[PDB]
Order: C-alpha cells, then sequence, then structure tokens
C-alpha cells in the first residue's frame, strides 16, 4: 500500500534515501541522436536528453530532432509526450511535433519567467490580434480565447497547416502557480487541473499523446505522468493498493531520464495519487472539494 509506504519513508525521513535508490536503478539507455553537436541549440539543458529509442522524431527532411519523448504505458494505455518548455529557436519544432503526433492537448507547468530567469519561451500568442506564423514549419497559430482561473489557464488556440490550409483547435492547459522554490503545500489544486485537463477529451485514445511540459520536461512534467498513470491504474486494476508508485515510475523512467527531479516530488507525487485515490475509489463530492480548496477565485 502506497499509504503505509508513505508514512513509513515520512516518519523515517527517507524521501531522499527512496529517491536516491530510484535515480540508482533507472534505466541507461543512449542519448545518441540529442548529443549530436548539430543539435546543441535545440536542447535547453545539456544535462536532460531523450533516449534514441523513445525520441519524437519531426516528419522534417534536414533534422527530425526535438527534445520531446514518447512515454507510452503499456499498462495504463496511455501516452504522453514530455518534452522541455521550447527555445525561441524551436518553437516552430514544437508545433510541428503537436500538428504530426495529432496531440489535442498541450499542458504547461511552469511559467515564462520564474525568479527572475527564462524558463520556456513564449510559444503561443497573447492577444487574439496578433496570431503567430512559425515559417520553417509552417503553420500559424491563433489565441481564439482564454478562461484565467486563480492557479490555471485554459486556452482555446486554432493551429493551422498553412500548406494544406487544414485547422486544428489545441487546447492549452496552463498551470501557472506552481510554487518558485519546492513544491506546492496541497496537491488539491494540482489535481483539479490535473482533471479539468481529463474532462476536456484531451486525453482520450482518439487523439494523439498529450504534450506535457515544464522547464526540462522531467520534474514538474514527470509529476503530472505519474500521477494520472497510477491514477489510471488504480481504477483499471479496481484494488487501487498494487500501484507501485516507485515501480510505475522506473517503467516512465524507461522512456525519458530524469522524471520526478526531487525527493520532494516525489514525496509530493505520492500525496497526490493518494488524494486522488480518494475520488477514483468512489467519493463523489471530492472533485468539487478540490475545486473549492484550490481557491480557483
Ligand atoms: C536530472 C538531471 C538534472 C540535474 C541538475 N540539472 C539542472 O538543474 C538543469 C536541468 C533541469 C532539470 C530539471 C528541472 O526541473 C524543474 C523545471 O523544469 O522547472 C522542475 O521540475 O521544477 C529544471 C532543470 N541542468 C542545468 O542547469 N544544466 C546547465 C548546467 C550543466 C552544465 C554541464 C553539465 C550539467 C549541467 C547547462 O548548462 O545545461
Amino acid at each position: 500500500e502506497m499509504e503505509k509506504e508513505f508514512e513509513q519513508i515520512d516518519k523515517s525521513g527517507s524521501w531522499a534515501a527512496i529517491y536516491q535508490d530510484i535515480r540508482h536503478e533507472a534505466s541507461d539507455f543512449p542519448c545518441r541522436v540529442a548529443k549530436l553537436p548539430k543539435n546543441k541549440n535545440r536542447n535547453r539543458y545539456r544535462d536532460v536528453s531523450p533516449f534514441d529509442h523513445s525520441r519524437i522524431k519531426l516528419h522534417q527532411e534536414d533534422n527530425d530532432y526535438i527534445n520531446a519523448s514518447l512515454i507510452k504505458m503499456e499498462e495504463a494505455q496511455r501516452s504522453y509526450i514530455l518534452t522541455q518548455g521550447p527555445l525561441p529557436n524551436t518553437c516552430g519544432h514544437f508545433w510541428e511535433m503537436v500538428w504530426e503526433q495529432k496531440s489535442r492537448g498541450v499542458v504547461m507547468l511552469n511559467r515564462v519567467m520564474e525568479k527572475g530567469s527564462l524558463k520556456c519561451a513564449q510559444y503561443w500568442p497573447q492577444k487574439e490580434e496578433k496570431e503567430m506564423i512559425f515559417e520553417d514549419t509552417n503553420l500559424k497559430l491563433t489565441l481564439i480565447s482564454e478562461d484565467i482561473k486563480s492557479y490555471y489557464t485554459v486556452r482555446q488556440l486554432e493551429l493551422e497547416n498553412l500548406t494544406t490550409q487544414e485547422t486544428r483547435e489545441i487546447l492549452h492547459f496552463h498551470y501557472t502557480t506552481w510554487p518558485d522554490f519546492g513544491v506546492p503545500e496541497s496537491p488539491a489544486s494540482f489535481l483539479n487541473f490535473l482533471f479539468k485537463v481529463r474532462e476536456s477529451g484531451s486525453l482520450s485514445p482518439e487523439h494523439g499523446p498529450v504534450v506535457v511540459h515544464c522547464s526540462a520536461g522531467i520534474g514538474r512534467s514527470g509529476t503530472f505522468c505519474l500521477a494520472d498513470t497510477c491514477l489510471l491504474l488504480m481504477d483499471k486494476r479496481k484494488d487501487p493498493s498494487s500501484v507501485d508508485i516507485k515501480k510505475v515510475l522506473l517503467d516512465m523512467r524507461k522512456f525519458r531520464m530524469g522524471l520526478i527531479q526531487t525527493a520532494d516530488q516525489l514525496r509530493f507525487s505520492y500525496l497526490a495519487v493518494i488524494e486522488g485515490a480518494k475520488f477514483i475509489m468512489g467519493d463523489s463530492s471530492v472533485q468539487d472539494q478540490w475545486k473549492e480548496l484550490s481557491h480557483e477565485d
């Protein structure tokens, strides 16, 4: 049981030791294409790269590389694309990936600037009347509307392939309150957001994989995907107590390195899965509880 494990670890002050063990047991796979000198300007951080076996390939003639990985969770029957926050020169590639992979939703877990430092490029339009054109990948992006809440904003974007004139509606789910240091005090806001993303239809199997990112696409993004997958498994096994969060995280780590960046994010992932479990288990009023607890106004 994850609840019993959570407490044993918590009371013995062993989060750092459990996290250290996950880092040590994690898979090691080649990072070859990401390290090619030609791709240096496509990586935000030199120590965060997609493995060759699961990297997303752009359907680009000259260079198919993007720092993004396909996390294919077999048992949970869900796939996620985790990528770094796009750089000024990779915003076109980012939207190209979204188009090619047929993604319906984009989940952003950070702010463009945090503690005075740039963490992600301004890749979507902030004003309806000032659309963005990505010349390199021949894409047009327009802000259609935006619903700003106290801890997240949901935007309706229109992505157009200028080559075929085909148009698609992309939903942008932006968590705007991750703390400058550490992790949120409570997982209520994070869970309300996760369920808003589920409710939108963006994680459905009829669409391509949701695109999730933070700055490196491994810590906050890993937290979001780990919690979602754990919750899916708990609803699928129907005996949620067999879900081993450490084992789920290690399967996810076969697809992208360093998912879950600190012991505090691991602890927070347990907290979010344990609390989300209360809804999955049957509490029909707990979703309203997070709605209020997260104080969306
Ligand atoms: C798990 C591997 C990461 C280990 C520590 N690295 C760093 O913090 C960063 C990479 C990094 C990893 C996770 C992060 O997550 C947070 C976020 O996305 O906001 C979050 O989840 O809140 C943010 C950054 N790397 C550099 O800062 N890289 C620098 C310094 C550096 C130079 C040479 C070698 C390694 C690092 C660079 O120039 O690329």
